[PDB]
């Protein structure tokens, strides 16, 4: 996260740290949401190498012993049918990762809230980007969770040509673009959450930014949208 500020211990509970194993360590790669005990939601991105994962509840620092901490596994990996590597734009990215346990419930494990299928919102509306990615394009992670207030901005100015143009479909949710707040590398497969009747409620799964750098004006975030796999979300809780 660009421009952001250290969030609160006990702010945003269904984050989680998606981690791989780096040698004899573990380093964080990715974000994700806490969606069951035993189900994380992230972004087919992030699970496109086939390396041994872990989630990561609980966290705040990811180089110190919060005392909150829960560790553990994935035991299977479901990405969407239709994601293709080679092709960002065409969106599905997202992945469900079902735990080898459930976690255990408490003020800094909690679940994420999705949206009602469908859902779109309205241009501006306040939403957080939350997560450990890098702090300046080309730059390090974050130690502590980092939050940005990153508002949206609808598909027909997203998609306008000097936004995103084609490249944004309306699968997908765009958010911030100011020139000094975004995601960035690191963010990938996080929380998107927006503030909708009084609950915040994760509409996005991070995906991309620029390639000319995080922090680009007029180059907005981009999200999955969630409400536009609510019925994928559930086909495969159900059945796996
Ligand atoms: C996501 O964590 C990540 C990590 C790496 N190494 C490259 C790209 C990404 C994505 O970044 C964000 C901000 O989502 C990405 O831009 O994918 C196209």
């Amino acid at each position: 996260v660009v421009g952001g500020t250290e969030a609160q211990r006990n702010s945003w509970p269904s984050q989680i740290s998606l981690q791989y194993r780096s040698g004899s360590s573990w380093a964080h790669t990715c974000g994700g949401t806490l969606i069951r005990q035993n189900w994380v939601m992230t972004a087919a991105h992030c699970v496109d190498r086939e390396l041994t994962f872990r989630v990561v509840v609980g966290e705040h620092n990811l180089n110190q012993n919060n005392g909150t901490e829960q560790y553990v596994g994935v035991q299977k990996i479901v990405v969407h049918p239709y994601w293709n590597t080679d092709d960002v734009a065409a969106g599905y990215d997202i992945a469900l990762l079902r735990l080898a346990q459930s976690v255990t419930l408490n003020s800094y494990v909690q679940l994420g809230v999705l949206p009602r299928a469908g859902t779109i919102l309205a241009n501006n509306s306040p939403c957080y980007i939350t997560g450990w990615g890098l702090t300046r394009t080309n730059g390090q992670l974050a130690q502590t969770l980092q939050q940005a207030y990153l508002p949206t901005v609808d598909y027909a100015i997203c998609s306008s040509s000097s936004y995103w143009g084609s490249t944004v479909k309306n699968s997908m949710v765009c958010a911030g673009g100011d020139g000094v707040r975004s995601g960035c590398q690191g963010d990938s497969g996080g929380p998107l959450h927006c503030l909708v009747n009084g609950q915040y409620a994760v509409h996005g799964v991070t995906s991309f930014v620029s390639r000319l750098g995080c922090n680009v004006t007029r180059k907005p975030t981009v999200f999955t949208r969630v409400s536009a796999y609510i019925s994928w979300i559930n086909n495969v809780i159900a059945s796996n």
